[PDB]
């Protein structure tokens, strides 16, 4: 029974004795750059293992920064809440918005309606919709909004009996078909992927692009936002094929000709007209378009288009427009939500004033959405993760640890630089699988800036592929805050997940790895040599 | 029935006509401070009115500033988290582990217990225990926590057959009575009024404690923990004590044995008794303490030992052992809560394995609180309303609304220093009578700093008082949140809490007036005369 007590109880030592485990490092060394490596070391073990709440741990540098010593207690609390931060909560909150009004059911439908009832067009159509919802939101609401309507189709191919929700017939929840789990891993990972093509998705390239933005003043390349879609959707598209084509073989025997698996594809094919009709008779019941919803449509695009605009390479754009004060994307959104809060609903006041019509509302007319439906759903505690990131990012900067790390990283000069960029690949996929997206980039990005600065390599040459490659995160349940969801509302075995999560990390680095080199030249032809307004940095440093 | 639209549908014409109608405020003036002015204005108008929902129209600053050229959007966004702001949450949270565990029940009827049991000393009893515990946490937190006791109580009293809370069956909710509207608000006057209390009972204290230390950094005075105690509490007890006289005159039959009252007391004396042996069984039934109470009860009172000495005072000043770089008060709180996650529950797991006596758990123990309990319970919103406020202040004091302002009341030198001081007692009351207290403070503390700059008189003379009176809000549900919270729980009549406002307001309004003139001039010996220091910053100006 004593290995029992290690079995129910290890989340406890774990918290007890990592500090002291680590204690030394402090008391051996002198620079407080040290201390900077204690803390980061000690949070990172408490993340990756999930000892304490995920949240709470990233409240720990307001303790540790003033007594610590290396920042004033004023500061490091100020950088938590910043301009990012806010853009990504609205965006949140307008996603809950579009979910309000059911709009995601009518898109799906017709998305539905447009690809056919065929089982694997009927994968690719979800696939495709949601790679094309998550290129512009959160990637939890993401996927979150688009759970249910996942769970109702095949629920209706339940009544249909194609398929079983359930790999046991109930014989802990039951174990989820083959079709099920592909069905939510496939939304689960393309949700995750989405995140790659555009900045706004995913606060990964937020944070990336602040940093580079940050350290080089003097960069004449730009990291502008329309030269950024166009490095970035083209590898999108080709690796999201290719995650599609391997899903689709892993579960569903897509190039084995025969398979038990295949027969039941076949069956389904065979109920094509059936599905069809309840298909358009399900989208017939839901009735023509509200005003409610085209409002919410407008706003939606409205947002989109006016991220779009600022300062485009293109257009003169609306910033230099308003050059009184510098300001940043976050206007835009918390306008939506502003207005969101202040259009009414359904617009039948109208009547009594000039129509001539018969019915009058009784009461007062509500609004689009309800701040008691805000509170309940938006998940809270992501401010506190967003704002350790940065918290732990400006740390290690003011100590100086990075340059420490980075010059006693000297050893890497012999290599060729194609070799160093695949390791550099390779250790940024592994640190990131083991933690959130956001900190794990935030932790990574500059000391490869500094490294950069030393070992006589153009900075973003290194550096846009990392950020890229930060992004994916593909067989931990702690590893991304969709897979958390997917996990939830569902009953997906975490073995299985990361046995299927094995396709998509080869994928990815094979194909980051080809069009880098050849992409990014016709993107940038001077990232191979260095560049003289980086010598200046080099000989600053 | 144009009478129905416009009782039925006002709320949506605030929203559309005041910001159009108070339009030519920037175009007749053409100083920014004007434009300032019209976004303080519009804010307060829509505060006051309830048209959108009070939290969200806090987030306006943060896309009108950057618009009209007062200040640049990073800045904005970064004001939304000083320290002050973490430091309530945090005391919000830490209030929510204390109700987790059940020890107010412990508190209140240990309290009855020590009184007695007759309905008089009951209510004074109750009365007396909630301002000790609004002494330390949030009043909304304290009112919240406190209310279901009340319940508990009456529903026991009623079981005794002494009276009954509805008033009647059909005279829509059902009316209260007497009994239970003078217990419910006891509960909410006696939350608010200890909120007054120390530097941490409410925001305001904060908010205006941090807009003194800002302004003026090389005054002699500081108000630190200790002296800010000292001046309030004798105040705060002759308050509390004659509002529960008035209390117990208006609803009670206190002096007229000549009412019907007069005799329903006298039944309740007779069976007081039983009412005894009630309580105690039921303290009995609750049962020993356990060690989830001792541990909880350490923490609490290791962090106001924190609060009272660790900054600059005569013994062991913690402040002043780690002074590498300035640490503010936000540091005990949060490890608090870290720390609350960090202990178990039980020890009989670890006990047990070494002593080999007790049953071995069979399963991990919960830590003292659980993540999910503070996702559905803190306000969430009140991050963004703190925000606004703040960055009202900060607005008005870099655009130059202050100085314009102070430098228009310039007339008001003639009258005498007490009849100054009643007048900006009177206006402070007024004005936090209509919205939330913060943001009448936030706009009250900045032109009141200008103005005795300019008048020549000692600012703290006139800022203290008026801090102090911005607390005291007693008339309407909107005014602020325990009246809402009170009114919402068991349906209360505004018409008769505002005629029972009539009472504490004056005993306030009287007793601040007497004691500020006596004691302050004892605490703080220099206010009469105009110190040189003062003359600096006027010079200055
Ligand atoms: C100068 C730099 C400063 C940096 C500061 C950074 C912030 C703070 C960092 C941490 C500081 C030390 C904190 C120590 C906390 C110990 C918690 C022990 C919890 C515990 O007993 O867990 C059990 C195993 O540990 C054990 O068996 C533990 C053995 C010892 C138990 C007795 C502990 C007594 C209390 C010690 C704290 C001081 C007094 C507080 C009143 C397993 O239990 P489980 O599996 O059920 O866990 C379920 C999850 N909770
Ligand atoms: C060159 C000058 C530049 C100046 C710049 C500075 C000033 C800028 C000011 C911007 C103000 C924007 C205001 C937008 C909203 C207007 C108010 C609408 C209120 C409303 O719906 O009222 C209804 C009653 O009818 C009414 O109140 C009757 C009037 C209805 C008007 C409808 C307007 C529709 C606008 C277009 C909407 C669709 C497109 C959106 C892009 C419902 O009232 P209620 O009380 O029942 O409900 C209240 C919510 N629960
Ligand atoms: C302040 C600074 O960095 N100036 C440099 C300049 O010396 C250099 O000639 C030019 C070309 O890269 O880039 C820029
Ligand atoms: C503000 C400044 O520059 N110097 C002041 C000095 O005028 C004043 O006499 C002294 C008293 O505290 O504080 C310092």
């Amino acid at each position: 029974k004593c290995s029992n007590f290690f079995a129910n109880h290890w989340k406890g030592l774990v918290v007890f004795l990592v500090p002291l485990l680590c204690l030394p490092v402090m008391l051996l060394n002198e620079g407080a750059e040290f201390r900077c490596m204690y803390l980061l070391l000690v949070m990172a073990i408490f993340w990756v293992t999930e000892a304490l709440p995920l949240y709470v741990t990233s409240m720990i540098p307001i303790v540790a920064f003033p007594i610590m010593g290396i920042m004033s207690s004023d500061q490091t609390c100020r950088l938590y809440f910043k301009d990012t931060l806010v853009m990504f909560m609205g965006g949140i909150m307008v996603a809950l918005a579009v979910e309000y009004c059911n709009l995601h059911k009518r898109l799906a439908l017709r998305v539905i309606q447009i690809v056919g009832c065929s089982p694997r067009r009927l994968h690719f159509g979800l696939i495709m919709v949601t790679m094309f919802l998550s290129m512009w939101i959160s990637n939890a609401a993401c996927t979150a909004m688009m759970c249910p309507i996942i769970q109702a189709v095949l629920e209706e191919l339940q009544a249909q009996g194609v398929c079983k929700i359930n790999h046991e017939p109930q014989y802990e929840p039951p174990y989820p078909t083959k079709i099920t789990l592909c069905y939510y891993l496939g939304i689960a990972y393309a949700s995750s992927l989405g995140g790659c093509g555009t900045i706004i998705g995913t606060a990964t390239n937020l944070t990336f692009k602040g940093i580079y933005e940050a350290r080089f003043k003097n960069s004449t390349e730009q990291m502008d936002f329309p030269t950024f879609m166009f490095y970035s959707v083209p590898s999108m598209l080709v690796y999201t094929l290719l995650t599609f084509v391997f899903l689709q073989w892993h579960f569903m025997g897509l190039w084995r000709p025969k398979s038990k698996e295949a027969q039941e594809v076949q069956r389904g094919r065979e109920g094509a007209d059936v599905a069809k009709k309840v298909i358009d008779q399900r989208y017939k019941d839901l009735g023509p378009m509200s005003i409610h919803e085209i409002q919410v449509m407008i706003l939606f695009i409205f947002m989109v288009v006016m991220y779009f605009t600022r300062k485009p390479g293109i257009f003169l754009g609306w910033a230099d427009l308003l050059n009184s004060k510098d300001i940043r994307n976050s206007m835009p959104t918390i306008f939506v939500v502003v207005m969101c809060f202040m259009l009414p609903a359904n617009y039948a006041f109208l009547r009594y004033c000039t129509r001539r019509g018969g019915p009058v509302p009784t009461g007062p007319t509500p609004s689009l959405i309800t701040w008691k439906f805000i509170q309940t759903k938006v998940p809270w505690g992501l401010v506190f993760l967003l704002g350790g990131g940065f918290a732990l990012a400006e740390g290690s900067k003011q100590s100086g640890m990075a340059k420490l790390i980075g010059n006693a990283l000297i050893g890497l000069k012999v290599l060729p630089n194609s070799v160093l960029l695949l390791v550099v690949i390779l250790v940024a996929v592994f640190l990131t699988a083991f933690s959130s997206n956001v900190a794990i980039a935030n932790i990574i990005i500059p000391v490869l800036a500094e490294m950069s600065l030393a070992i006589e390599i153009h900075p973003l040459y290194l550096i846009l592929p990392a950020g890229l490659a930060c992004s994916m995160a593909f067989h931990l349940p702690v590893s991304t805050p969709p897979n958390a969801l997917v996990a939830g509302y569902a009953n997906i075995r975490t073995k299985d997940m990361a046995i299927a999560g094995i396709g998509p990390t080869i994928i990815t680095i094979i194909t980051l790895f080809v069009f880098c080199q050849t992409w990014g030249l016709v993107v940038y032809p001077n990232l191979n040599s260095f560049p003289e307004w980086a010598q200046i940095y080099a000989a600053a440093a």
